[PDB]
Parts: structure tokens; C-alpha cells; sequence
């Protein structure tokens, strides 16, 4: 499917104010995969869509307080039945990583595009969610080429501090799916 503007086509747009500029204007390269759930394990709620866009209750549930006193934002959602919402434009730096490295380089907020699935590391993911992500992937891919070759986990590039979106995730279904 098409983009428009670095905004999906066929996504919710959920304009948030969590997000900067990527230095020297540079092309995002890499995909992170992420997941979240809010509170954790729970999926369908409000929270995600707050907690992104700076105005989470953090008395909504035990859970939140902690997290009130982030600021991190992702470009997309997909949700469980496939739902895609988008936060910001790919050309611009989402706040997703946090500390992160990969092949060298560090805050890889800076090149990478940030793309959550709701689950979590050890239940399995949605039919939906795998058509999904290979969809907004293929996308991607048509505008950034050099994503097809760097495709990777949260988990992958903060090791120690990260672990989504953990065994769960099936990078073979995945891969097969993309570049078709
Ligand atoms: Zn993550």
C-alpha cells in the first residue's frame, strides 16, 4: 500500500506531540520492532494511544505512574484485530529506542522507523497483525530500500535492558511475507 506525506494511507491518524527531527534530516535505514500492552498483558484499552501522545492518567491504573514520567512515542500501532494507528511520520524521529546500538551506531532513534504490535513476548501474535506488519513493511520498503536488509527487534538493540517483542515474535513468518 501507498504513502502519503510519510503518513500511512491506511492508517488512524493520531497526530502526537512526541517527536523531533532526525538529524541532518536522514532517511530512516533500519525497522525496530516493538511490542506494548497497557497495563501489561491487557490489549484493546485507551492507554497506548495516551501514553504516546503525553496524556496518560498516571493514576488509571497502579501500572501508570511510572511511566507518566516517560516521554517515548512510536510511528505505529498495529493492534490485535489488525487495526493500524499512526503517531508520526516516518521522515521524522519518533521516541521508541531509548538506549539502543546496532552495527555500531547508537541512538538509533535517529535512523530507525518504530512500529509496536500489541502482545506481548510469550503469547502469540495475530493472523491479523502478521498480514499487517508485512503490509506497512512492504511499504516502507518501496520508499526506504535499505529497510528490506536491516529488519530487527527492540530486543536486538538494547540487549539487557529490552526484551520485546521476544519468542513470540516468528521472524520467519514474517521475512516470508515481506520484499514479495
Ligand atoms: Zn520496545
Amino acid at each position: 500500500m501507498l504513502l502519503d506525506e510519510g503518513w500511512l494511507a491506511e492508517a488512524r491518524r493520531v497526530p502526537s506531540p512526541h517527536y523531533d527531527c532526525r538529524p541532518d534530516d536522514e532517511n530512516p535505514s533500519l525497522l525496530v520492532v516493538h511490542n506494548i500492552s497497557l497495563p501489561p498483558g491487557e490489549f484493546g484499552g485507551p492507554w497506548i494511544d495516551a501514553l504516546f501522545t503525553g496524556t496518560i492518567d498516571p493514576n488509571a491504573h497502579p501500572y501508570f505512574a511510572g511511566i507518566a514520567h516517560l516521554r517515548v512515542s512510536a510511528h505505529c500501532l498495529i493492534r490485535r484485530d489488525g487495526e493500524i494507528v499512526q503517531y508520526v511520520p516516518f521522515d521524522k524521529r519518533a521516541w521508541h529506542a531509548g538506549v539502543s546500538s546496532y552495527q555500531g551506531r547508537e541512538r538509533c532513534n535517529d535512523f530507525s522507523i518504530g512500529i509496536e504490535l500489541e502482545g506481548t513476548d510469550t503469547l502469540a501474535y495475530t493472523d491479523a497483525q502478521y498480514q499487517q506488519l508485512a503490509a506497512v513493511t512492504n511499504a516502507l520498503i518501496t520508499r526506504y530500500p535499505a529497510i528490506a536488509n536491516n529488519m530487527t527487534g527492540h530486543c536486538n538493540i538494547a540487549p539487557e535492558r529490552k526484551t520485546d517483542p521476544g519468542p513470540s515474535f516468528d521472524w520467519a513468518r514474517f521475512r516470508a511475507l515481506v520484499t514479495p
